[PDB]
């Protein structure tokens, strides 16, 4: 029953079988009592900080060719940049003056940085005092290396998913295995290291979705980024039915359940695809929010979201926005970096 389930859920009772079944009722009730639970949890756990991360994407230059990415190496419809390090250590500085205890570089996979240009960048931001996180995709062990020494604390390497076929077939330069490898290195190395997956792929199914959240409890990833697949008009994927917004709003609460002391953002993609959609996902086990600090013209002045279309004024509006979010939630601002603080067991 859908009373059952719940309760299996409560004595951490974490089965295929429970998991399938809990992603398979679409009842109404049963779901807002699941989105209640994760709460909960999340309330308890990590408590009503909400934690901004300042994302500067600072390149969108890619080597890969990753079947549903705008980035992906084949796109010639897209204006590739590629900010300088100066231009990206002053950034963050401003997102420093502005409040930011995170600061997240990310890119494409682009070797013009690669290592060095990383390291003495990371090195730099961390002299600001703040906790530093890398999104740069997968690279060799020394990269890795190289950079924990130079300060970063965190990176994100979203597995995207983990049925090793599909992901072989929509990320055709690499593999499940290699992925799964330098999440493997991430941890042992000390990074605070996060997974996560899209929901709503093209042939994903349950069973996929499930053994998502089952990798996910394996590892004991300190970050869970998760959203609803949607479509890149220049990619193959076009074409391709969207994510269901209850469906993943469902994966990030279940993820809370699974991981109750984990970090979880309220992905962009997720307040793309419904209006209040970030929101949302921060009454519902999420903890974490990720502001979009690129400067102009790399980035537009403008964030379609369903219906409006936030036409920010300047580069840095973002911050302030979610801080107002924040508020308005009744919820807080992290006191201090809001690294994952590893309770709930042992
Ligand atoms: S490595 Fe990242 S940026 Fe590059 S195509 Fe794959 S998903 Fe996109
Ligand atoms: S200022 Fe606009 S784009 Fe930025 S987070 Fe707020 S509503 Fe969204
Ligand atoms: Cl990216
Ligand atoms: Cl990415
Ligand atoms: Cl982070
Ligand atoms: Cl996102
Ligand atoms: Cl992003
Ligand atoms: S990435």
């Amino acid at each position: 029953t859908g009373r059952e389930i719940l309760e299996k859920l409560e004595r951490r009772e974490f089965t295929r079988e429970v998991l399938k079944e809990a992603l398979s009722i679409n009842d109404r009730g049963f779901n807002e009592a699941l989105f209640k639970l994760a709460d909960e949890i999340r309330r308890k756990y990590v408590g009503d900080e909400v934690h901004i991360r300042a994302i500067i994407e600072f390149s969108n230059v890619c080597r890969k060719n990753c079947l549903y990415c705008g980035l992906r190496r084949d796109n010639k419809n897209l204006k590739r940049y590629r900010m300088t390090p100066e231009e990206i250590v002053e950034r963050a500085r401003l997102a420093v003056q502005f409040g930011a205890k995170t600061i997240v570089l990310q890119s494409g996979e682009d070797p013009y940085y690669m290592p060095d240009v990383i390291s003495d960048i990371v090195k730099e931001i961390k002299k600001m005092g703040v906790a530093v996180t890398l999104s740069l995709g997968e690279w060799p062990r020394e990269y890795y290396e190289k950079w924990k020494e130079a300060g970063a604390d965190r990176y994100l390497l979203r597995h995207e998913t983990a049925n090793p076929v599909l992901h072989r077939k929509l990320r055709p330069d690499t593999s499940f295995e290699n992925r799964l490898n330098c999440l493997l290195t991430l941890k042992e190395l000390g990074y605070e290291t996060g997974a996560g997956s899209m929901v709503g792929l093209p042939g994903q199914t349950i069973d996929d979705l499930v053994d998502d959240l089952l990798f996910l409890k394996e590892h004991d990833f300190d970050m869970v980024g998760i959203g609803p697949f949607i479509p890149h008009p220049d990619t193959p994927l076009a074409n391709e039915k969207k994510g269901d917004f209850t469906l993943t709003l469902k994966m990030v609460a279940l993820t809370r359940i699974l991981l109750p002391d984990s970090n979880i953002p309220a992905t962009t993609a997720m307040g793309t695809i419904v209006p209040g959609g970030r929101e949302i996902t921060l009454r519902c086990g999420a903890n974490v929010i990720m502001p979009n600090w690129t400067p102009s013209p790399y980035r537009q002045l403008y964030q379609l979201y369903p219906g409006k279309i936030c036409v920010f004024e300047k580069d840095t509006a973002c911050i302030p926005c979610v801080m107002k979010m924040i508020e308005l939630l009744g919820r807080k601002p992290g006191r201090d970096w809001g690294g994952r603080k590893r309770v709930f067991e042992t």
